[PDB]
């Protein structure tokens, strides 16, 4: 067998070990929807309590993406500068892509704190336009019916992007990128799923949405600093201040 069949297996294993929520659990829980009373309870919470909760969940989500990256063949052999450039630019883009597995397009709900709720759950945060954009992005991705292996290989390429500004060893990132591109393309051909390539989000759209999301998180962190369960000092240092 080729390096490439092994690389598909190792990327998918890295994803399985770090996916955070199991797809089978997410799909089984779709009928478990917050009641009108439970939605009102969330809408009445303080902006600042909803921010603490959401910030904790998002921090956590990012940490699973860091663990995913650490398991990607060659990622740990990149210099620390380049690891941090890639994670800073890509880890929240990966969280936004990972959201589609936890999103039900039939009723426009997301799995949050054990049940599915709509964007109105988050009313107290006063972010309706941005949250609507995040839901809309998941709605767009939901139409692809991404397999678990498609998510794994696609999100590896969201991270391993030799075009990110500020890389010091661009050729080393290019080598990992080309092998992951070949892995993804080989896998789509074998599964008769090449049709998804034309349907993937424009890179500018994911970048713009991620930038808007992180900017809003930065504003909340400035107004109301959180306690972070920090595991990755070089990455923490780049995002928190
Ligand atoms: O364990 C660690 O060391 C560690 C380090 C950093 C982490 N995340 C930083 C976040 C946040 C963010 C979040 Cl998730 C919540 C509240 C406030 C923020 C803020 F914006 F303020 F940074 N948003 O984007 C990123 C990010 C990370 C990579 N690219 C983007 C998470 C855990
Ligand atoms: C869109 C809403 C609100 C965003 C509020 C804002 C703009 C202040 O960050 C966020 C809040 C919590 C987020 C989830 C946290 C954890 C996960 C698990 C991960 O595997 C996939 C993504 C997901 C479901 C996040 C989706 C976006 C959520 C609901």
């Amino acid at each position: 067998l080729t390096e490439i069949e092994h690389l598909v297996q190792s990327v998918c294993k890295s994803y399985r070990e770090t996916c955070q929520l199991r797809l089978e659990d997410l799909l089984r829980q779709r009928s478990n929807i917050f009641s009108r009373e439970e939605v009102t309870g969330y809408q009445r919470k303080s902006m600042w309590e909803m921010w603490e909760r959401c910030a904790h969940h998002l921090t956590e989500a990012i940490q699973y993406v860091v663990e995913f990256a650490k398991r990607l063949s060659g990622f740990m052999e990149l210099c620390q500068n380049d690891q941090i450039v890639l994670l800073k630019a890509g880890a929240m883009e990966v969280v936004l892509v990972r959201m589609c597995r936890a999103y039900n397009a039939d009723n426009r709900t997301v799995f949050f704190e054990g049940k599915y709720g709509g964007m109105e759950l988050f009313r107290a945060l006063g972010c309706s336009e941005l949250i609507s954009s995040i839901f809309d992005f998941s709605h767009s991705l939901s139409a692809l019916h991404f397999s678990e292996d498609e998510i794994a290989l696609y999100t590896a390429l969201v991270l391993i992007n030799a075009h990110r500004p500020g890389l010091q060893e661009k050729r080393k990132v290019e080598q990992l990128q080309y092998n992951l591109e070949l892995a993804f393309h080989h896998h789509l051909h074998k599964t008769h799923r090449q049709s998804i390539l034309a349907k993937l989000p424009p890179k500018g759209k994911l970048r713009s949405l991620c930038s808007q999301h992180v900017e809003r998180l930065q504003i909340f962190q400035h107004l109301h600093p959180i306690v972070v369960q920090a595991a990755f000092p070089p990455l923490y240092k780049e995002l928190f201040s």
